[PDB]
């Protein structure tokens, strides 16, 4: 069924909670044994947001392979991104390990660091060029090279060095600014435009390891952008774009990390950012 069209039967009948407790109802449950070890208690943020065992990403160290992150792999997209919460005052230094393991060309950040009042993640990049971050625990070095601030979002150049070999990496560092305080934005022309410049920088393509996508909990914001991309995606591989389904799509999703799209505003937000981006591509 034309999602637009499901989406206004949705909207005429004012049913979105019901769509969106049913989508709750369906999702995965999987064990995240890994991650209520009590020796990881200060590496995650919120008590009820988990990393499932069989998607986690794994560290290279012997030590403790523990991140709060998950591989969603998206087979029929050929997308794959990895999800994660907001770094920690501990876990900065975890981040960037997990970065360059992973072979990452792009991070998608889509919080600011203080939101209603309160600290949402650690000030994790440096602000000045000549103010560089040296993290003790993993080895690693990273430098602000440039920086593009633009209305809606920001965007920067980082040079992430690996202390133990000397190899260096551009990083690619896309941050939204915009995403207000309260509910969804109005409009959703200023994030799928900014999905376009993630796209645009070869972040998201197979040549690199997958992108770094986080919020606060990785699960809100995040879960719309990486629904959007892969729904946008497989309307341009399909013979009937008409045949994809956005609650199957983020079924899928959920197999691979809990709790993805936190309200039902965000579920209609997805949608509408869906159905906007096809009449680009499809319509005019
Ligand atoms: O601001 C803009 N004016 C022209 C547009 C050209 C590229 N854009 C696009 O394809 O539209 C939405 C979308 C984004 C990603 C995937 C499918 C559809 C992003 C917005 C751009």
């Amino acid at each position: 069924m034309e999602m637009e069209k499901e989406f206004e039967q949705i909207d005429k009948s004012g049913s979105w909670a019901a769509i969106y407790q049913d989508i709750r109802h369906e999702a995965s449950d999987f064990p995240s044994r890994v991650a209520k070890l009590p020796k990881n208690k200060n590496r995650n943020r919120y008590r009820d947001v988990s990393p499932f065992d069989h998607s986690r990403i794994k560290l290279h160290q012997e030590d403790n392979d523990y991140i709060n992150a998950s591989l969603i792999k998206m087979e029929e997209a050929q997308r794959s991104y990895i999800l994660t919460q907001g770094p920690l005052p501990n876990t900065v230094g975890h981040f960037w390990e997990m970065v360059w393991e992973q072979k990452s060309r792009g991070v998608v950040m889509l919080n600011r660091v203080m939101e209603k009042g309160s600290l949402k993640c650690a000030q994790y990049w440096p602000q000045k060029e000549e103010k560089e971050m040296i993290f003790e625990d993993t080895n690693l070095k990273l430098t602000l090279i440039s920086e593009d601030i633009k209305s809606y979002y920001t965007v920067r150049q980082l040079e992430l060095e690996n202390l133990t070999t000397q190899e260096t990496r551009e990083i690619l560092h896309f941050h939204y600014t915009t995403w207000p305080d309260f509910g969804v934005p109005e409009s959703p022309a200023s994030f799928l435009n900014f999905l376009f410049k993630v796209r645009e920088s070869g972040s998201l393509s197979p040549e690199h390891g997958p992108v770094v996508v986080h919020c606060s909990a990785g699960i809100g914001r995040s879960g719309t952008f990486c629904l959007a991309d892969t729904c946008l995606l497989l309307m341009d591989k399909r013979k009937d774009p008409s045949s994809v389904d956005i609650k199957k799509v983020l079924l899928e999703m959920r197999k691979f990390r809990m709790g993805l799209i936190q309200t039902a505003d965000q579920l209609r937000f997805s949608y509408l950012a869906v159905i906007e981006g096809a009449k680009f591509i499809m319509g005019d």
